[PDB]
């Protein structure tokens, strides 16, 4: 088969809906399981699978292995030696935890410094040396933090708080990036009577205090009741993204998925340093050491894509990846690229086209197209995602 209709794993993380993917696209979910995240690619743990000619389903992964220049095309098999970004859907039904992700050159430090020293362990921070840019997509409205409100914008949140800790005083008398890092720090090593000093202050604010962000620090209140987190959109930016929007995910930067549903691309790597909003240990010293404490300014936190016929472009700073949506009418349009690519249905209905073949995808539904299978062609109506590599 020229084109390869997608086989895909759901992961049922406890923090899942049990109702979005159901909602959305009509997959099946009798046994009312918690379905978190639905997964496009060729992860080990979880590959996507495809169906031969012969009738067998194979792993992605496997098939890429056996045939990688032919199946992601010269450049990315070179550069990369494998599919090098995962694709998700992400359906939280809750809160998710503060992310941050270093950088390539720190990843790799960081990689080396811990071998030399117990892989699934909790103090293991670098599971492996690569970068995480990501990109986040929203399909329905998505609430989210990212990266660190302007310096004035802080000052001004911190003020009906500035009792709950010293830090934050010290922070007002003085608003930088270096009292910005110790605020930062010490309220994720608040312990005993100092953390619950800072809480007592924060919810009582937030019988004071209207609007947004304190409307976010409730929301995020009902699942993370005792964590240094809650200050966090205090700091941090707070966005709603609405359908049809998208940020990246830069490195050395704050963020967490809140409310809502979203495609998210990344490249390959299970690194994730966590800045609040769990119940994990946190390396506080390691966190501040990957954190570029410079304010991004609120109109700056969205991807500005381009459009150009049919396609929508989102671009991306980096080359793990790239991440296009194509509008479908009934004359058709290519849809091609050196790379492998998988498509992907997000409204409407998609007739690919190859030759004689023809794939029909309905909402929620995706494709592979490897690199010696490009152009194919495309028809319908809605919209297809993409997510490909532009090297």
């Amino acid at each position: 088969a020229s084109m390869q209709k997608l086989i895909n794993s759901v992961q049922n993380y406890a923090w899942g809906s049990k109702t979005a993917l159901t909602e959305l696209y009509g997959i099946a979910n009798p046994q009312q399981q918690p379905m978190a995240e639905l997964w496009m690619g060729a992860h080990p743990k979880s590959s996507s699978r495809i169906t031969t000619a012969n009738g067998e389903t194979v792993s992605l992964r496997d098939a890429i292995e056996k045939n990688k220049t032919a199946m992601l095309g010269e450049a990315v098999a070179n550069r990369f030696g494998e599919l090098p970004f995962l694709f998700k859907v992400l359906c939280a039904a809750q809160p998710l935890s503060i992310q941050v992700q270093p950088n390539k050159r720190n990843s790799e430090i960081g990689f080396a410094k811990e071998n030399a020293a117990p892989m699934d362990a909790a103090e293991r921070n670098y599971k492996d040396p690569n970068h995480k840019p990501e990109l986040v997509f929203a399909l329905t409205p998505f609430l989210a933090m990212n990266a660190f409100r302007e310096f004035s914008d802080i000052v001004s949140l911190l003020q009906p708080v500035a009792g709950a800790h010293s830090a934050i005083a010290h922070f007002l008398q003085v608003p930088n990036a270096e009292r910005l890092s110790q605020l930062f720090a010490s309220l994720l090593n608040m312990q005993g009577e100092e953390k619950s000093r800072a809480l007592a202050v924060l919810k009582a604010a937030l019988n004071s205090q209207q609007g947004e962000p304190w409307q976010t620090i409730r929301v995020i209140s009902e699942y993370y009741p005792d964590d240094s987190g809650l200050f966090s959109p205090l700091l941090l930016n707070v966005v709603k993204l609405n359908p049809g929007e998208a940020m990246f995910l830069f490195a050395e930067t704050p963020h967490a998925y809140l409310q809502g549903v979203a495609l998210e691309v990344m490249a390959n790597s299970d690194n994730v340093l966590r800045a609040g909003l769990t119940p994990k240990y946190i390396d506080i010293p390691e966190l501040v050491a990957n954190v570029k404490f410079e304010p991004k300014p609120a109109g700056e936190l969205l991807t500005a894509p381009v459009k150009s016929g049919a396609e929508l472009d989102f671009p991306i700073p980096v080359d793990d990846f790239a991440f296009s949506l194509h509008d479908l009418a009934l004359q058709e349009t290519s849809i091609g690229q050196h790379s492998a690519a998988i498509l992907f249905c997000v409204e409407g209905e998609a007739v690919l086209r190859k030759d004689e073949q023809r794939l029909v995808l309905k909402p929620g539904e995706s494709a592979f197209i490897g690199a010696d299978e490009s152009p194919v062609n495309a028809s319908g109506t809605g919209r297809l995602a993409r997510v490909y590599n532009k090297l």
